[PDB]
């Protein structure tokens, strides 16, 4: 009778979970179950070019109706414990695309289980998980991907579970608080449709995110120093022929750090067998610090006999050298952005 | 009868779990039980930037009372061995900011498990948490920095579980004996409200550290190599003109160097898109080791038509780079402090 | 009587469960039961030559029939939750050739019954599994590998367990939907004999992959550096041979660089004992820069007392450099292609 | 009757077990439980600087008498299964310092449970743990360090356990034999007593060892490299002053180095404010090398104007830099041996 | 009594398993049980000097008797279902020397029960163990190493296990196709015994191989690379004397270089006290290319007043250092070979 009885309470809940079977969908042999489905994104950890995947950690929420479990006389939302799930019928919600999922089960496993006069079912989930996410990186670091998370159900088909965003365009929250250092997050999509495989069809959720790769920490770190050593090959041509050694390690360094410079970039990155936008720009840079050292090379070969059209290379390059490679800076980043 | 007599405290202790559902949380639907918790923290293991995220060991105790577990008879608090807590109903209680955590289990589960005669419950974890904090790293290295705990109730709302610091300020203790090498911690503060969410109001309890970054490390590792880089460069005032290769090679190197510790250490921290403080120094060191080498090259260009003002520009830049290399100290150093 | 009568069919199957040992497999005692396997290949995560190993994520699907579990007045196929597999017998499968597998629990273990009327029982799995493959690197970068997945009962013998690939040669799908960045999969085989060992003849399934690797990370990586250092090297060719510090600068960077980035490449792969196809072309590149650097040490010793022969050996130096190693080229890339 | 009648002691371990209360400890209500401790240590896998902390691996032996576990008739020590120890109360015993520790479980659980006739039960488990240790390097690579493993009882009191070493100074076995490269174990000590909390005073027992650092390592790795590129500055001042290009260049490169090896150094290490022993040879290094340089920069100077001068400067400078640096290395070896 | 009878084979093993006690071991109070054990060894996946110990994946195979599992009726052996094996009793078999070892679990745990009519009882498990190998690294790379697998019972002493090799020097199988890309097996060895510990005398079993370090790898890595740069500093001896920024560079780098290549070498092996074979070679070469540079000082130093002597210090020792390092070659491959 009265709801804060708990004995009364003890005995409600024992009759519902008498003769029920877990391993019985809810309206078994008849129309399929609904599952409606909510996503709070607490965070993305993080985004790995090199793993190809992401890390995201969210409240993932299933919404669904069990008439096995409705209850009267009781004016009152149901919040049970946690471990009261073993003995309901959940989905067999799992992730399409995931590599490495767990709940967390601290101080508890973190699990919700709350019920409702007519027989709903709210369970919920703090799920952390590695999603794989293959990238285009040839527009790298200038590139935007596009990361999803598919929702499935493994055994039951669409004959017997249907799955729907809870919520429509509003089921997926936290979305505008997620923090990525390297990324912002463009726009996300919802997506609900069905996929048919050997086993039958089965129902599909879809949330996709467009990242949009901040291009400030890759200014600071490749595209700056990649500028700074071209400049300063340019300094041997301000420097007397006569001095061979002087111009030569101006040279020599310059070549080989733009070599160690593109190198190292690709040993961070997955051993990718096509070009991408950086790789483009190392390798101008290291055209312009290879010639600036072929110029030394001419100079140095025709000095002694030719004096007169030695020293007019040497004036010539001064402006030709920063002319082509600021023009090379303009079509490179107009072609990019 | 006797306290001292196990087969009369096994009949109490059988009497109270007689009937008891752990499903329903205590005065299941009527007034919240309130929770008290206390926090003594062991140690945090480290705090990483690349990460985002620090390391806490801390025993976590929560108090609370349950009328179903009140006996009478035994003057005495009943401390029961740890796996009576899988047939106890125990908060819901998880961490909103946790990465990873697990409780330790060797040579049992670090759990305890305190009956009062009024019912009141003692439940000790000791849980090893690795919880993300965002940390600002626009002032890194003399940055200071704000991590916090968050506790909440994972499925009842606030009208079924009420959260409060038992003990007030000194429910959380050892923060002193923490052992920061890279850090000091300011100050450490308590704070408890209730967060609103779609699926109701929760309960909420935060503890938060204001962390100070020790500086003595960067010195050491960062900004005395770049002093020392820069003085170097300053040498071949001193070096005569004519020694183009050796003058031009001191360029080349603290250059090169500069370079290559600014790149190193932003490779380590993590990829975010704005420039540091410390990045702001290694920049400012790079502009004096390049004018250096400019200033030879200037030198170089008219030494042999104007050996006497060549002269002169190598006199005056062994007063001028120190002094305003001395003044870019200054104006640093009051900036960042 | 009703196949939508949850109550009926709850009956159906505690009856089909009741007497029923998992301990003795279907026809125990008599034929062996025929075990049915596809594979459908979610994704391969990673192929490593360091560990020898690559990473598989598939669907694996095992068919066979268990007269104990056949029912009657159902005309439906019953699927039930996968916490049923528990009360069941399944096979014993077991990869021979894994060094670390799981099977995916996010939300529920992702594993899926579904029974037929006659008795026939599907039994679905999503295994991500690390499986051994050893590598011959003897033509590497442009070697082809085979790595295969060895399925294999662990205890029963062909004497009661029997394999065998459902459907023949689409029994594994999605092997074109495969996206290794390094690698193309030429081709694929199924393969089902049978193993003897001392305890028996064990049943046995394999599925092989023949895998292509790309050469287009390593022409940018290894190949194309090689290459310029080499030409590098040729620039002392055309510097007067009183430039002592430039032209020794010259053979001493390239040499070294040359040593540099043939050990930085072992360091990456595992530690054989034997020449690689890569190998070759870094020490035929070292000895082109060393023999560059022995001609001005042959120049240097002779072009005081024989300027005439010091000037023609540098002269014919420019060809016989460019024109010998545009033929280790061709030989080089006619012999590993 | 008879002891080998299986069926007998069946009957006589199931009396013992009948009525057992595994949430009672032993006396309960009455006088503390004596629990006597044994540690047979195994190895010690591991010291790390960087994480500051041990790996160790032991047999843990925990020793009390529980009078429900008496039994008469069988004149014999008895040996059960390892998984009778969930059928009974053990003690709550955990490492106050640990921070990742497990039971080892292959074949089965390493674990040993052994009754005697009185009650008294022998406990043994096989134990891998992580114990932190805080370590003082401002003596490093010369430090002697003191780590410890804190025993304690999580839940009881000292009103209901108390812990004592087992055999006195023998309770620990193993401790000559443990083999650590880079340490050598100069004394273990053990230690009992009585920690106050918050909820009571807790036995405590401590096993600390003192590891004395081998210097043999760091002799070949970072002190006779700095002294050879400490003696490679010293080859200028046998090189004429007019060969600017190849004094300056074994300036450069030996500063260089050494700030290389001084920075690598401490990268390695984790990040301590203070100076180190070894930092203050290396940063004395430094300054030798330095002035080396700055030697040739005064001679350099001056030696156009004052030839006679220079070469005396040159000429002292090869006597004063090896005997100043005897002298540096002789005060810094007495003062940190 | 049919054999193919399921219904007469489930009385059959339930009546083996009714009143039967997991606690006692077979012979309980009598006799000591003999258990045999037999290895066929996967894989040695990889031998690790830096964490002295190697992972090793076989399947473990235990053969012992016991007649309370004794049935008859049925002339056949009876092969179960892998869970039967938590209802009986196993030895308490572990590996005393090892740091990590799991039974692998996919698609079950891989594990084997197979009875036979006397009571006979094959137990089969896959198991990967990280074994601890302490290893000799004086002669490294050069070194042969014993690396061993200890088996003992954990609880069980030698009055009621007793432990052999079934089969003899058979027992361990699959030795010979052991694929390890740096070591050659040439040996193993089966050892059985008693141990004597504090608790009593324990039975023992020991695997051990005998692994010979293949040099292929170190010859190309170490070995060549360090023969290049000593040959390399010999480069100088033919460069004219005036030349000193050229052979100064020269015997800046290749000592420079020499160093990197010893300290790097060591920072990949663990960090031990005692000089290694190669430490020995590297450092030998290091004094040829240290000598080299003082060579030219020496020449330097007295080229201008006594060109004649110093002409011919250049000339022998272009024969002194090709023949001096021939011979020190020579003694150091005979000496560790
Ligand atoms: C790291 O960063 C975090 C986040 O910024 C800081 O956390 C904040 O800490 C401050 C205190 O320093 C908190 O402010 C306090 O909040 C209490 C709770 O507010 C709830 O309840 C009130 C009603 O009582 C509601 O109005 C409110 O919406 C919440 O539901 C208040 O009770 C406190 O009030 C006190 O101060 C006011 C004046 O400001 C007085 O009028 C009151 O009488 C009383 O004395 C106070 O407002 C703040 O809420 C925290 N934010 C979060 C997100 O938790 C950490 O402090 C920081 N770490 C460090 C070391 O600085
Ligand atoms: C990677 O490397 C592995 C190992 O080398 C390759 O695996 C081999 O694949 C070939 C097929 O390409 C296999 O050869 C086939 O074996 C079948 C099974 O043999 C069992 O049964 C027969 C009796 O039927 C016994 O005699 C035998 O001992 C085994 O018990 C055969 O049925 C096949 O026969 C077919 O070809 C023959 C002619 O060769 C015809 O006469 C037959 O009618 C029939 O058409 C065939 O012999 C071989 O067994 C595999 N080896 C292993 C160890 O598994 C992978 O193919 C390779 N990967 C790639 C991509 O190439
Ligand atoms: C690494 O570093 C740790 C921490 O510093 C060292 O641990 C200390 O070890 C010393 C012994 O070397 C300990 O000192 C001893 O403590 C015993 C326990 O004290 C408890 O009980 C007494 C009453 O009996 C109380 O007063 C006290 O508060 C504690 O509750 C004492 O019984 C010992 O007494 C002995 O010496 C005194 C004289 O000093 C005599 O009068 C006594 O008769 C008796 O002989 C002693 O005081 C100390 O407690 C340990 N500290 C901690 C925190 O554990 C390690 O030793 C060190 N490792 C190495 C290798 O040196
Ligand atoms: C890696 O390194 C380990 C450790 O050094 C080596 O292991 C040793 O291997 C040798 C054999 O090569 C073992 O020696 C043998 O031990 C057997 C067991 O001894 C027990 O039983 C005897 C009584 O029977 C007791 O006296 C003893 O204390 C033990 O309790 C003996 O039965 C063997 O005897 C054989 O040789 C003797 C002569 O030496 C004959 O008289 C006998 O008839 C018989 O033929 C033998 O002594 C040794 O015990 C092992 N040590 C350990 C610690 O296990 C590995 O061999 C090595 N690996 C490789 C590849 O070399
Ligand atoms: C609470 O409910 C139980 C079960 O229906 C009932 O026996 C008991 O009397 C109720 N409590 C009160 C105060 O009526
Ligand atoms: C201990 O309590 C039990 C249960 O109440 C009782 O039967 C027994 O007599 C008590 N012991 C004594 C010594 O009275
Ligand atoms: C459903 O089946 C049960 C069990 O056979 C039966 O008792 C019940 O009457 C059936 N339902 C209907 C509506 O007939
Ligand atoms: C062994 O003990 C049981 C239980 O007491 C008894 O029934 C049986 O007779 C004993 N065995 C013999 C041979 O007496
Ligand atoms: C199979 O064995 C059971 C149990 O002994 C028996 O009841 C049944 O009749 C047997 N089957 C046949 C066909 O006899
Ligand atoms: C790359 C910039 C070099 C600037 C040299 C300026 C020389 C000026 C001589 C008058
Ligand atoms: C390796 C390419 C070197 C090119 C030098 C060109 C010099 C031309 C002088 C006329
Ligand atoms: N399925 C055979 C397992 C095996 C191999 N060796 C021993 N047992
Ligand atoms: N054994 C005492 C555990 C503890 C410390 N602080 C709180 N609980
Ligand atoms: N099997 C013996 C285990 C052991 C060693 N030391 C203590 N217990
Ligand atoms: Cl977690
Ligand atoms: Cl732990
Ligand atoms: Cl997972
Ligand atoms: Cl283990
Ligand atoms: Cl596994």
């Amino acid at each position: 009778n009265d709801p804060g009885n708990m004995s009364f309470v003890k005995e409600t809940v024992d009759k519902l979970l008498k003769g029920y079977d877990i391993r019985l969908r809810p309206d078994f042999g008849g129309p399929p179950v609904c599952v409606g489905m909510n996503i709070d994104i607490a965070s993305i950890d993080m985004v790995s070019e090199v793993n190809m995947d992401y890390t995201l950690t969210m409240y993932f929420q299933q919404y669904w109706r069990d008439k096995r479990l409705a209850y009267s006389g009781i004016p009152l939302n149901l919040t049970l414990d946690n471990r009261v799930a073993d003995q309901l019928w959940v989905p067999d919600t799992y992730f399409l695309n995931d590599k490495k999922s767990f709940v967390h089960g601290v101080t508890v496993k973190n699990r919700m289980i709350r019920l409702h006069p007519d027989g709903t079912v709210l369970y919920g989930l703090r799920i952390t998980t590695t999603a794989a996410c293959m990238m285009d990186l040839r527009r790298y670091p200038l590139d935007e991907q596009n990361c999803t998370l598919e929702i499935e159900s493994y055994g039951y088909t669409t004959d017997d579970i249907e799955f729907y965003w809870r919520g429509g365009d509003k089921a997926v929250t936290g979305v505008e608080r997620i923090e990525l250092p390297q990324f912002s997050i463009v726009e996300h999509r919802l997506v609900s449709r069905n996929v048919v495989f050997a086993t039958g069809a089965y129902p599909r959720l879809s949330l996709s995110f467009r990242l949009k790769r901040n291009i400030g920490y890759f200014i600071l770190q490749t595209y700056m120093p990649s500028i700074l050593i071209t400049i300063l090959s340019w300094v041997s041509f301000w420097i007397n022929y006569d001095a061979s050694a002087a111009r030569v390690a101006l040279g020599i360094t310059t070549v080989l750090t733009m070599t160690t410079i593109n190198t190292h970039l690709r040993e961070t990155l997955p051993k990718i067998p096509y070009v991408k936008a950086i790789d483009m720009y190392l390798m101008g840079c290291f055209v312009f610090v290879f010639l600036a050292l072929l110029e030394y090379a001419f100079v140095n070969y025709i000095f002694f006999s030719q004096p007169a059209r030695a020293a007019a290379i040497d004036r010539w390059s001064r402006i030709v050298f920063p002319f082509t490679f600021s023009l090379f800076n303009l079509v490179y980043w107009l072609y990019y952005v």
